[PDB]
């Protein structure tokens, strides 16, 4: 029942609304790569890391392990080879010209979160494509084991690994086959759900649902490395979208392929 | 003097995202790979296809009220100050949470809903075989930062499956038995699941008035405000059912 | 990308007006040739003068209504509300209408107001005293619209005559035309005061065409006032206007009618 | 929804009238 007229349009109910308000677009990273974790990374360019270590001049003959001897036979050294790629973030017309906003991180999480995509996913291709199958554990490389069943296997497939390698091993499998192992473990027993996984193995472990079957090895001899990036803006006028695009060079290789193992019933 | 807790909450605010900002306007696809990208799953296709690559977030009303009415007032107490705002507050979330989660929305607000339709339905032969199976039928980078929300009694029925004579998953955390996290909610009838990056909210404006019903002795507190919330992609978000 | 600012501004017309503006949205043709006045009590005497002696006698007329009126005339007050209504949406959305949407809209609830009751064919009850269609007002007949206008005014007194004026609507003035079609000649070129003789003005409401001397009909309007509230439920300002006014006329012999 | 007495009389609206108004 007053007078005033409300001309000025300031808002007095604003500090009612949620104190959490943000006031500028944030997210999280879309995707990740999780074998950055254990393996080697490098930004020094044509790179090359010898096989070979711990000569004896042995009158016992005997190297290591028989398939050490005979994979070394292949080549002395690994040169890792550049390889092509791209990224693309599309941020359209309207959305520049229509509100406020900020938008360095949208295309910041876009862009390099393009990257790991692209090198998980050639690394743990179940098909492999031209050029591209010197990276892929599921390549023909690297050996079967066979266990009665995953449980089994796995212990087998830690087994039958260097005494060394094994040392400092690391697993990587699916959560969902990791649960069918203790839900058929867990019976008349106490529960292991409660338990950290590094012991029902013995040594630590990753989950990604990539790995269709598990991987067991050290990863430190697996390896990833960056030539050099390119990064330019572009514009197309005709339909009025802004282009930010990336491109850069790489290559991962396996210092050695006895070292890993796939488990499998 | 008087105080009290907040009457109603909404628990889809703790992974959704919140904003403030007048006109908010962002893209859908936040990137491409290069060539060697095998197709891009059938229904990205279509919804991008139609919806187009904007996402419009367009003002919608309500209102909220409270009423004092006037011996309370004279009776030397002071809900001036707090009651309201513990009154008002929680009336924007009751009216969030309303809405999402519809069976059957009111119109000119289906599409904000999560079961107003469009979300496909995969069947399990129990609730345990539901939620996994919902979980390997999206992508698999929805899959890595996905997040359940369902309702707690419905947790406690697959224990009893689960229950396996000796071992008691009644200690155990919910994380572990699906392997996502979990918040439990008592109107999330069919267990939903997905990407809650994509899902946003915004609140663009407001206005706090009140008056005096002189007749009838009652004073009023009435506050209002436009928002609105949708879904960046729909074939992210998908329903379990029995 | 730093915004949306641009030179497409100087691209984009100079019409552009920024902020919003509009026409009268009705009007009152009859304030051109009546009298106006704000005065709070008025009052005024009917007949300006007599002559001496030698005065023919007084038109039938004259004698009868100012014997049954009296020698004054009443303004007496009548009251009547306008109103106005904003959403608050329209309010918040940056845009000034605050100012100027309402005097442009308040202001013509005051003509409109006027010119329905004086041209009332029925009027409401309680203000039948205004309008010029109530009845006390002799229509002559004519053959046609011309003959009925010009009989008109052969009918009322002259002195009255000289001052006359006529309102009628525009489309009764094309029947006449078409009937002085003559062959060759076009009168569509023509003004309207040399048909006649005098002054027209045009309007939709005048149904048989009326004509006097509009000197004698007058309107006052004494007070105001302004106001303004908030329905906070439906969530609407309010803007209300109200007055009081009254006209009528010094004499009803005076104005008369056109019919065919 | 105001407390004010309007005693004074004073009248707002006057100017929105005609200005036209012969006093």
């Amino acid at each position: 029942l007053l007078h005033a007229l409300p001309t000025g349009n300031d808002s007095g109910g604003d500090k009612l609304l949620p104190k959490t308000l943000s006031k500028e677009i944030v997210s999280e990273p879309f995707a990740k790569n999780q074998l950055r974790e254990k393996a080697r990374l490098t930004n020094i360019k044509g790179l090359e890391i010898p096989r070979v270590s711990y000569t004896l001049d042995d009158d016992d003959f005997i190297t290591d392990v028989e398939t050490a001897k005979e994979l070394k036979a292949k080549g002395d050294t690994v040169k890792f080879t550049t390889n092509k790629f791209k990224v693309f973030a599309a941020i359209s017309d309207t959305v520049i010209h229509g509100s406020d906003v900020d938008l360095v991180n949208w295309v910041e999480n876009a862009l390099q979160s393009g990257l790991a995509a692209k090198e998980r996913k050639d690394a743990l291709a179940v098909s492999p494509k031209s050029g591209l199958e010197h990276m892929s554990f599921y390549n023909g490389s690297v050996k079967e084991v066979e266990g009665a069943d995953m449980y089994d296997a796995i212990i087998n497939a830690l087994a039958d690994l260097h005494e060394d390698y094994r040392d400092n091993a690391t697993i990587y499998m699916r959560y969902a086959d990791y649960v069918k192992i203790i839900s058929v473990l867990s019976n008349g027993t106490t529960n292991f759900f409660d338990t950290p996984a590094e012991k029902v193995f013995g040594k630590p472990v990753v989950f990604t649902d990539a790995a269709v079957k598990p991987i067991v090895g050290d990863f430190n001899y697996f390896g990833i490395n960056y030539d050099g990036t390119t990064y330019d803006t572009d514009k197309d006028v005709k339909k009025g979208e802004y282009l930010f695009v990336l491109t850069a060079w790489y290559d991962q290789q396996r210092t050695l392929d006895s070292a890993f193992r796939i488990a499998k019933a």
